[PDB]
């Protein structure tokens, strides 16, 4: 797999973005724009993982519990219905994800500082924070999360992370499963896409990644999973 390659799938997409890699404490980046692996943005829809950590941990929550939908009119429309922890995560429904962060409070959810996630600041208003700061993580502090998190290394009980684990599934296809949740940080200049996540091989081998690119109001929302999927092929990791 070239490292010259991965600059011509982002050549091609106007953008600038970096993918880090990690097999096993060995991080390679990737990346049109190499240098954004070392820089700070806010974390934005990807925080839902640690955000369901810390309310599946504390038992402000559970997989089970129902959220109802009260009427108001959200953005998207598939964001209108009850639901509950995991389907909130699929579709990155963030009123459901606040409603719990306001049950964490503020003392409580500053866990963060615990886990040593971004530069561990969440200000005084706890629904969001992780939205326009002052939480900012860096794509490789990303890629070494949810490398703990699938190997079932993170700072919480066990059965908790293969919650959380399970809520990320989203392809699942040649026994390959790769897990992963979105992000995109719409509200600050410039934009900020997410995708960080990781690659269970079919031998149960773990790859994780964390794909960060400026985004464009324009982009679809299948340029992220595009442009990462393209590269895990080059790779040869699927
Ligand atoms: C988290 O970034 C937001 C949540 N996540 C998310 C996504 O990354 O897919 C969308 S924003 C993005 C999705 N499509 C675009 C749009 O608004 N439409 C075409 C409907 C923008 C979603 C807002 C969280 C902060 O809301």
């Amino acid at each position: 797999g070239h490292n010259q390659v991965i600059h011509q799938y982002f050549d091609e997409k106007n953008t600038s973005g970096v993918l880090v890699i990690q097999t096993d404490k060995k991080i390679n980046l990737y990346g049109n724009a190499l240098s954004r692996a070392n820089t700070e943005y806010v974390p934005a829809s990807t925080f839902k993982m640690l955000n369901a950590l810390i309310g599946l941990e504390n038992q402000k929550t559970d997989i089970n519990e129902i959220f109802k939908w009260k009427g108001e009119k959200r953005s998207a429309t598939a964001w209108e219905k009850d639901m509950t922890l995991g389907e909130a995560m699929k579709l990155s429904a963030v009123p459901v994800y606040q409603e719990l962060a306001r049950r964490i409070g503020l003392d409580l959810m500053q866990e963060v500082k615990r886990i040593g996630f971004g530069n561990a600041e969440i200000g005084q208003q706890v629904d969001n924070f992780w939205l326009v700061g002052p939480l900012k993580v860096t794509p490789i502090q990303e890629v070494e999360f949810v490398s703990q998190l699938a190997h079932t290394q993170l700072p919480f009980s066990e059965k908790v992370q293969a919650n959380v684990k399970n809520m990320l599934l989203l392809e699942e296809s040649n026994g390959y499963k790769i897990f992963g949740k979105t992000g995109w940080a719409a509200d600050i200049k410039p934009q900020v896409g997410w995708l960080t996540g990781w690659v269970e091989q079919p031998d149960g081998k773990i790859v994780a990644f964390a794909l960060n690119m400026e985004m464009r109001s324009e982009m679809p929302a299948s340029i992220r999973n595009e442009l990462l999927m393209k590269s895990l092929k080059q790779l040869n990791i699927i």
